[PDB]
């Protein structure tokens, strides 16, 4: 047993698949070329809300004077879409420093937005006061285990998808993503790897693999993939440190590059966040993975970004 | 003498001839954007083709149709003049075909893709923003050079490669009811047209055109054609041409309607496509949404609810914005 069951991920799914895009897998050949493998792209920017994190939220909400959480931007948006379905109000802390974009979407998308200072401590606190504040319930971007089992809903389509699936670069930040995923993946097909991707700026995913044991970033991390700042947590620590098969962590300019690579050669809007797991794959020490494992599927995890960004 | 300079069969033959070289590119759609225009839209993404536009598919027919059963005969040097996307299928197709590419474009094109045609390996040469300038020089360049010219959407083998597209949608959109297609020279929209007209004529054609570079509903009001006057300016840099004498006989015949949109309709369907699809279009491309959303659409039959909008290209500035 892990936070979540595989049965849970199913009934997620039936939960959730009503209201969900089965996203498309789209390919592309001068970027099969740079990569030298056979790259799947998983275009969960194609989903309600702009990111996979309406499952999630979906199924949190279904599966309360209020609802309350923190986010950087996409489950603070994916939150108040499922709530104001509802009829529920919604409270939403999110960073000072964060999207300017996905700051006007959730007010947007109606709710009350309460500004935080960027950390997994500060956002998990203005939290809990406006809590105390409004009597809502919290649902939490990656540790809440309803959530966690929203997102695994990937790994099943994906399956399908690309029959002949060789592994899964995620990117990581609270692990609520590839840890969801990885329950699901991993009874099902193990000679699938299922590959984690993080910037070195926030590398508490391969800290706590090298080390053996929950390592969270303790320094909050400066990075231009705004949505993998958080850390991962203890329901989806045992399932990375058991189930993921490596992590890949690149620096600033590797993600940089391939969001524009993305951006030039795809003609998908991604937010840099979700250029973390093609940087990974196109990475010095992901040029040493085996060449048997040639059918890589990448989860383009969202769209949610400012039409107007450093354009760096 | 009935005849077009194409008919079908060189669709089909066109179709052989670059398959294995062009993406089959999908059909998507977007829940939110058929609510807003109230028919059902699929938008057939030809700015995921090789080299950011569907005029690849064109070139590489061209090209192909260039070269001899021998390497005897083979073009020394293709010659063109392009506002930047024909160019860089064009220097692409001789590329994996050993030929060098000279291209011909206006000072005025945008800069991505006059960079794009230099990392593809062509050499350019700058001419006015106007349709007989760019003829000029590219006979200037031809003479020099011993080239032949490969005409943006005059050529027939062109024509012949830009109808693919209709092929393919025909078979991703079953119960389609229309198609909607940016007209600038008319070489996409011609051989869309005569696919369409031959295979199930049930199914409309449809221009779309900048008011601002109204030569294709001008012609088609007056029944000959009519060019611009001045050179157009619009932000849909890809459709300042003006339609010719290959093509402009089928657009006379067989496009049912051209609906003509303002920069402001254009601008709004582009953001539209950028913020909803999460699609990273080129403004020339939001031209068939402009027109669907347009108070001129509105008397198309609501029997006409299954519509395809060619996303025709995605090549464009991303520092570059207002
Ligand atoms: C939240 C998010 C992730 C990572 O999900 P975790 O569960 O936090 O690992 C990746 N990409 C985008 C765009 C996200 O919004
Ligand atoms: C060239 C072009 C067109 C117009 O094609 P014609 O055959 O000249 O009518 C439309 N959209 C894009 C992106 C183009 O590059
Ligand atoms: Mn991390
Ligand atoms: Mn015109």
């Amino acid at each position: 047993q892990y936070d979540i069951s595989f049965a849970d991920v199913e009934k997620a799914h039936l939960n959730i698949q009503d209201s969900v895009h089965l996203t498309p897998v789209l390919t592309s050949s001068i970027l099969n070329q740079i990569a030298g493998r056979n790259l799947f792209f998983k275009c969960e920017l194609f989903q309600k809300t702009g990111s996979f994190k309406i499952r999630g939220a979906l199924n949190a909400i279904r599966g309360p004077k209020a609802v309350v959480t923190h986010s950087s931007g996409n489950h603070g948006q994916a939150l108040t879409y499922a709530a104001k379905l509802e009829g529920i109000p919604a409270y939403i802390v999110v960073p000072q420093t964060a999207p300017n974009c996905k700051k006007l979407a959730i007010q947007a998308y109606g709710a009350s937005i309460v500004y935080s200072e960027p950390s997994d401590e500060s956002r998990e606190n203005v939290a809990q006061r406006i809590i105390q504040e409004t009597e809502g319930i919290l649902v939490h971007p990656n540790q809440e285990p309803a959530v966690i089992a929203g997102q695994g809903t990937i790994a099943l389509e994906v399956l399908n998808q690309v029959p002949l699936v060789d592994a899964l670069v995620v990117p990581v930040g609270g692990g609520g993503m590839v840890a969801g995923i990885a329950i699901t993946i991993k009874t099902l097909k193990p000679s699938v790897k299922v590959y984690a991707a993080e910037p070195s700026n926030a590398d508490d995913c391969y800290q706590s693999k090298l080390k053996g044991e929950l390592t969270p970033n303790l320094h909050p991390p400066e990075t231009i993939a705004d949505g993998v700042k958080s850390s991962i947590g203890l329901n989806t620590w045992p399932i990375i440190r058991d189930l993921v098969d490596d992590v890949f962590t690149v620096t600033e300019d590797e993600i940089k590059y391939a969001t524009q690579l993305v951006w030039e050669r795809m003609k998908l809007l991604i937010e840099p966040t979700a250029g973390v797991g093609l940087a990974a794959v196109l990475s010095q020490h992901f040029q040493t993975v085996s060449p048997e494992v040639k059918n890589i599927c990448i989860v383009l995890s969202g769209g949610n970004v400012d039409l107007t960004s450093l354009s760096w």
